[PDB]
Order: C-alpha cells, then structure tokens, then sequence
C-alpha cells in the first residue's frame, strides 16, 4: 500500500457499540487505505487464529502439508469444540478454525522453519518464542493491522516467499463468501477474554475481491467479553456496506 | 460404471422436462444417473466451454495471470452487464461470451484444436468459426464427458501447470460455507428451432467435509423462462443426498 488516511467519522460504529478498535481498508488500484484511528491502526496484537494463513503456507511450503487435497485423519481424542472433533481438509481446518491441526502443523514445520518464513514474510514483530504449538495463541508474537494488510496484499499478489501454487492454494483456502459480484478471502482471530485490565484482542482480516477492484481490511478490537464477538464481522460489514462494497 | 437411480426421473416428471443428470461421489469410476442413455449423449458445451477456454487462454499466455483485466472497448455487447471490464472470475461469473471470443480468436484454431484432444474434450470438434464452435457450431460433449474433465481439473490432473488449473478453480467458485465449497459453471446454448430445442446446463463439483462430488446436468429447453430448472431440479437432487 502507498497512502494511509485516517476519516475519524468511522468511530461512529465503535461508539455505538462501545468498542476500542481499529479498521484499515484500503483499495488496490490507487494503493490507498483509511482507517478511524492512525495510532491503533499501528499498534500490534496477538494474531490468534489469523496466523493460520501464515502456518498454512509454510506447511505446504515445507511439505508439512502435502497438497491442497491433504486429509487431517482425526485420531479420535476430545478436542476443545465439537466443531473440531472430524477429519479435515485443509479449508476445512481454516473454516472450522481448528488449532489443534496447525499446532501439530506448526510442530512439524518446526522453531527453525518457522522463524525463517516470518522473516522472509515480514510477519509483525517475528517473534515466535513462548513455545512453538502455543506463541500465536498465547505467546509473545504481535502484529499491527497495517502490517496484516501489507502481508495480505503481499499474498494476493503472490509476492510472498513461496510457490505461486502454494499461495493460490492458501487463497481458495480462505474464500468465506462467494457471489457472482464478489468474492471474499478472509480470517477470523481470537486471543481469548484476557484478565485483569488486559483484554483479550479479536480479529478480521481478508480482502474483497468486486469488479476489477480488490479491497484489503483488517479489523482489531479490544475483548472481554465474548458476547461482543461478533462485532468482528459486523462493524466491518457496517463500514463496507456504508462503501457500497458489499 | 455408471448406474441407473430409478427415483431421480421424478423430478424430471414433474416439470415435464427431458434431461440427464449425473453425479459422482469421490471419483468418475462410480457414477449414478436417472438416464444411461442420455448420460453420455453429446451436447453443445455453450458457456460450460468457459471452463477448457479458461485454462486455454492461460496455458498459451493469452491471459497473461489470474489478475489479467480484460478490458471493455466500449463497443456493443449482448447484456448490459458484460459491458464493463472484467477479471477473468468477473467474465466467467457473468458468462461474458465477448471476452471469451477474443480469448479464443488469439488462441487460434491449431492451438485450440491441440488442447480439446490433450484435454478429451467431447467431440473434439471445432468446426464452426473459432469465435463460436462453442456456442452454435460443431462441439459436442456429454454429462459422463464433462465430469471426467472436471475430475482431472480437481486433481490438477489436465495437461496445463497446476498454477493454471488452481487460477480456473478460483474463478469457478460460486457458492462458499465452512462445511462445503462448490465450484461450477451454467450454460445455454439458446431456445432452439422447429422440433430441434437448445440445450442447458448446470456442471461442477462439491467439496463437502472430506468427499468431493462431481456433478453434470444437462435439460432440453425451448423456453428461456425454464432456465432455473437447470439450477433447481440438480439443487433438489443433491439436497436429498446430502450434498448441499
């Protein structure tokens, strides 16, 4: 991206629901973005399950993943939801959010591959200490939402360090939403409720695919309560559908 | 093999329509229909040919990538809404017949010609003008034809780059929920003649939890108002399997 631009009057739908957040969107052709918060649009978080897109493309880069019609035979111990307790694909483990599969995932790549992709990747702070199935969720890796859209943007344009065929693979992976005008690509995250003071931090990345033109957005917002969830999809969707977008 | 499923003529009963459906489940080596016969009866392909020119155009570098825009010049086209630039996920959504004549104008006959036998594509047959064989001329293919195609574009088993096979995938996704994605493409030749009717179709594949389903369906119709059916009587057919 080239420009960032901040339009303070996208705090209207933070306000209304009493949300501390940030949105970036930014539109490929003029490599423009916006945002209703410069400052928050720079500060990073946990990526929670956002850092499935990475994990995914190292997997298949490393062989960990063998192709796109890879099968994740369940072995048939309880899993945190029920959701999860199946084989899968690998859109399958993305759609389901299934982590269990990219810890195992992440625990063949291994710390040593790992760390070198994120370099490679410019994935935010790059830190991957804290354990090698656990530092997404719960250890010290943080990234800004300026930084997802540059990864993302990065990605649509196949320029990440990996096969084309392994990026494409990723993208059809994320597809969330399919329409003969549209096409989403994106992903959820979810770092938990988090404790004293400290909230948790709740994500929605992706891009939208529209005419000719391609919209990257990411979306952050402090959490303590998990019934405000939701508001990952909704406060975007709110901002995009004010844009005409969707 | 392919088997007859008696039940699925029920559907084409009741809107009074002759019509072929095929479905197969993980593979083409075991496929059900309400009709052997006209299971591998030969049709024309009209905009299910999208699909081989797609790969095609990718293949001989007339499309340069997946972010190839083609470019509307301003001229008359057939719908309103294919006059406009496109990406090749747009002009196959859209169904745009321009963009996808231009594609196989630079394509050229010989090369054409080359890729319908590398990829057993029905009939093999060009004949008609290279801008249209597809649409009113000599091409036919078949039900059972279209999902062996579709099954070798899956398994990135056509003989074009997996990059290429992956680019014509995304552009055919139309329908996307965590459980299930299905990719597919509609066509429609036109309403036909005197006792000669057009035909429609509906083709693609469903990819549900760990199985993936290949369907072709195919109708007679001398009417454009009955065009849904093409979606709605295969739609009705995977429902109660299942499927969708």
């Amino acid at each position: 991206m080239g420009s960032i631009t901040e339009n303070t009057s996208w705090n209207k739908e933070f306000s209304a629901e009493a949300v501390n957040g940030v949105f970036v969107l930014c539109k490929s052709s003029s490599k423009s973005c916006a945002t209703n918060d410069l400052a928050r649009a720079s500060k990073e978080y946990l990526p929670a399950a956002t850092f499935k897109i990475p994990n995914a493309i190292i997997g298949l880069e490393t062989g960990v993943i063998k192709n796109e019609h890879q099968v994740f035979k369940w072995d048939g111990k309880p899993r945190a939801m029920k959701q999860w307790e199946r084989d899968l694909t690998l859109r399958g483990a993305i759609q389901v959010s299934a982590v269990p599969v990219f810890q195992q995932i992440a625990r063949e790549v291994g710390e040593v591959r790992m760390q070198k992709y994120l370099k490679k990747f410019s994935y935010g702070n790059q830190n991957i200490s804290g354990g090698i199935d656990k530092f997404w969720l719960e250890g010290q890796l943080r990234i800004s939402a300026v930084n997802q859209v540059e990864f993302l943007e990065s990605l649509y344009l196949n320029k990440l360090s990996a096969s084309k065929e392994n990026q494409l693979i990723v993208k059809e992976a994320l597809v969330t939403e399919a329409a003969p005008e549209y096409l989403v690509h994106s992903k959820t995250g979810f770092s938990g409720v988090g404790t004293e003071s400290n909230p948790g931090v709740a994500w929605w990345v992706g891009w939208v695919e529209k005419e000719t033109e391609v919209y990257f957005f990411a979306f952050n917002m402090d959490i303590d309560n998990e019934s405000k969830l939701p508001l990952r999809k909704s406060i975007p969707t709110k901002i995009m559908e004010s844009e005409g977008i969707i």
